[PDB]
């Protein structure tokens, strides 16, 4: 196969062990950056065009797109679908996985567990939002598009109105979610490629803080997942249309809360941890579903 | 009916009209700021609030969303759809209209009618985009979103390469467009409502470059101007065509077309006719 | 005399004060959207052009300068300045104003009491960046250039640490300062023109603005904050602490609906009659 | 001496080079990225902490300031210099130079030759702007704060017009300025260090474009300047109130006349060219004016 790798950088772990991956398993692997792409949009004959000349005789692409203001690497990546490519993730599905306001309404409406949480951007009556999601205490985010740029955990009504007004002031999203104590700064990252469950990992917070991030300082280690948990990653990636996703997963008192749907997860984290060849099974995966 | 109105401003032309039509009609409207409307998500009992209380027993919304940095606008139409309120046009189809990259290469697919159109971001290769639009002269469009901030008519290659390269610098996605001379700077303005094109309107550019009236649209202009709406799925919407030697041409389609332009120059009731759509389709 | 008024916004409370008050007085009142004006930069003849017409024969200009990304306005201001045309504020004072970060800096250096004030834009050690402000209880301002966008009341360091790392995130310069519990969240707005404090007011948190009589060393911390910046009118915000009055703000456009409401002086006025006297030939 | 070097990127040459050159004399040089560094305001005690630990016993900076949307990075210039270390070029200098806008205006004033150049955001009657800066043909400039983002040649007044509009829509200040077609596509860059041009080079565009720039397919080359183009370069770079500063000059009918001064500028281009330590002679000014 000729794989298209649609990345900003291509020393970035995730990129690299995909063109390994690929080259190992005796495919042509390109790495195109979306933004030095540029087409001419066309019934019979559909171009795109790089540094001069034209890309050809692709039979899939493996979208990684940032958390960018980037409307244009989607429409990069619809081309090559247009052009009849098979992508690993859909320009649809990937759409639905960036916008996070999006992304948990779909769940929420699915049925799928989640925290208790609600959304803002100038609300009036901010008493009345925090009264909405239970009161204190809540974690608190802004989002700028796809990134969750800043989180506070806030323990009285007092901190989370003073947070809110602050957040508004930056013209920013606002979303403000039950705080889950239970989890102890600790999130179930599962990694679906197809029907599976093929490799999980529990990341931990440092001695203090209850930010679980790998690039926080923070532990990861290997974790047996339960039946529910497999089960409620599988659903989320299936709602989302992904076929590889990162679903982070809460483990509560009332049961698993996906807390995040990545539709281009890491693989530096959960390949160090599990040892797995995660980016072997992603070009394995093409191999069977290319057709 | 109670009907939603999600606009910005209550006292623009268009939102004003609306509320008008519904009033006239016997029905309840309330104009809702997107901005501070606040909401939980949730399987069972899923709220909207605003401004202190409860947002209930909506009949129907009409999202007139503005071209801003504005995902949410989006999130509280779709929160509205999934408790059951009938949306004029589905939040769906209003992000397709929005995404004016996505709209044309959806409209290209669909054989609809288009300019020779190229895109570009951080291009190398400048003269080779320039030949892969057939060459000069070329309207060149920068994109914010989904607004076409600036439009700039290049004559020569050489014009269109340095204008290219100035935009490139304010790092915006770039739209690079065939230059049709015999539209003579006019564009026919149709307007569907439904399965139907209801006004219709020409407009014109000063003495030398690039005012409203009346206009009889051909068979194919209306069946072009349909298709190009049912292609982006949309039940209102405005669609901009140029007049070309091989046939009507699609230059936008707007999920939220404007009022005031279309009725001062037809005097029909559009706002009205709009109402009259919700009223059957509810 | 003609007096040229520099407005983003012609039809705002402030300008048309300023207008009324020179019209009162007998003089040519012209207001400029100074983005709307347009120059040649020359030796001999440089011009100003606005609306297709040349503006000629200005004696003074007041700069009304919005806190925006405007390097265009302080331009149009110094074209003035250049032409021979007396500023009320000199364009210099008004770029040490809107920077706030050096604006502080510069109230420090010359010994003005300040609150204990840190800055940051990504800090890799946020808990040493608190400990270096006598850390929590913390006042957390995010900055867009001139304008103070966001204000959080931080009352551990835990908390202090979160919202950092949340402002981080949006790539803006961030400020840390000591809390002055005892203001009660209140502060003294004092309104400087030249060399005298011609108005004072308190404003309250839940909102409320009162007249207020000012201490001796209120005053002189006033005239001593604008005559450090350069200002000849400004609005100087003051708090009251335990160890004596602290500067929070210079603003070198300050604001007339709030001061004219509160104290009933045609403050207007006297910035008209201070062109008059300090005009000159 | 022990010497900080403010710069985003330790590893782009002219930042390399400056370290390089200061080791080989004998100093002991640091790298800073000014973003990473926070500070305590105060008349006693001020204090810059970097990655946990104080910055001390800095005897001086050298200020390599990006064009970003970065009025903390001259915070932290000017904090070294209220903490006594010796800047290489000022922070109020480096203000003046980093507004093009300013930077313009200071220069024509006190009579240093410039093409003839005019200023807009919102203008009303464009052919009036046009008319002022006498006609056609324009070089048409967008401000994004420092960078001078986009640039085009409009040869006719109605190219002028609708280039104008375009960048208008943009919300961006335009700099309109008279195309100098002398030049031939060419201009001077002058290396100004203390009260002397110590190197100088020609460059020039590809066969048909006028954009001289070296990252734009564009040759550089040794070239003996004129004794009114080093008298220019100096008094350029004076007016702005810099020790260290690039001044790029074109030769016209009328004289030389100055396009920019650069407060920081890159090292690669002039050292490859000439092949002088360019890096060494500013760590040279530093030791005899510290
Ligand atoms: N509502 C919440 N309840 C409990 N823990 C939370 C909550 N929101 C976030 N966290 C914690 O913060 C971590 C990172 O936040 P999240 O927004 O899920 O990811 P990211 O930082 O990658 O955007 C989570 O893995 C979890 O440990
Ligand atoms: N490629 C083109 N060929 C001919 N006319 C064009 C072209 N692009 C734009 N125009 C003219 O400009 C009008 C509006 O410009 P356009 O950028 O399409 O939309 P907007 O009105 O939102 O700026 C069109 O209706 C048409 O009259
Ligand atoms: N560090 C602080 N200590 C005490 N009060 C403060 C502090 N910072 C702000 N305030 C309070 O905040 C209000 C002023 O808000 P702010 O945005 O800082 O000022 P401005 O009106 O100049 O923008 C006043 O009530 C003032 O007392
Ligand atoms: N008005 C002009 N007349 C002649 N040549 C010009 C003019 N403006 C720019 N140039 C040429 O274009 C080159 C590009 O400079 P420019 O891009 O403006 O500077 P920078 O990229 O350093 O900000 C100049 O060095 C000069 O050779």
């Amino acid at each position: 196969m000729k794989i298209a790798v649609l990345s900003r950088n291509p020393r970035l772990y995730s990129t690299r062990r995909l063109v390994e991956a690929g080259i190992e398993r005796g495919h042509e692997m390109v790495v195109i950056d979306t933004l030095r792409a540029y087409m001419n949009i066309a019934s019979h004959k559909p171009q795109i065009h790089y540094r001069g000349k034209p890309l050809e005789g692709f039979d899939a692409v493996i979208p990684r797109i940032g958390a960018s203001v980037t409307f244009y690497g989607c429409a990069v990546l619809r081309q090559f679908e247009m052009m009849g490519v098979f992508p690993l993730n859909e320009s649809v599905a990937i759409a639905r996985s960036r916008d996070k306001l999006r992304s948990l309404q779909l769940l929420s409406r699915r049925g799928i567990g989640l925290p208790v949480t609600g959304f803002a951007h100038s609300p009036d009556d901010i008493p009345d939002l925090i009264q909405m999601v239970n009161g204190a205490p809540l974690v608190i985010k802004v989002l700028e598009g796809t990134q969750g740029i800043g989180v506070v955990l806030c323990e009285t009504a007092t901190a989370a109105e003073s947070v809110i007004e602050a957040f508004m002031g930056l013209k920013q999203d606002i979303m403000v979610q039950e705080y889950i104590k239970e989890a102890g700064g600790a999130d179930i990252r599962c990694f679906v490629v197809g029907d599976k469950v093929i490799a999980s990992m529990k990341r931990q917070a440092k001695p203090g803080e209850f930010r679980s991030n790998l690039h926080r300082g923070g532990s990861a280690s290997l974790i047996k997942i339960t039946p529910e948990e497999r089960m409620t990653a599988l659903r989320a990636a299936k709602v989302m249309g992904l076929s590889v996703a990162g679903v982070d997963i809460l483990r509560s008192n009332h049961g698993p809360l996906v807390m995040e749907v990545n539709s281009s997860p890491g693989l530096e984290g959960i390949e160090v941890t599990t040892s797995k060849d995660v980016a072997g099974m992603i070009i394995e995966y093409l191999e069977k579903n290319s057709g």
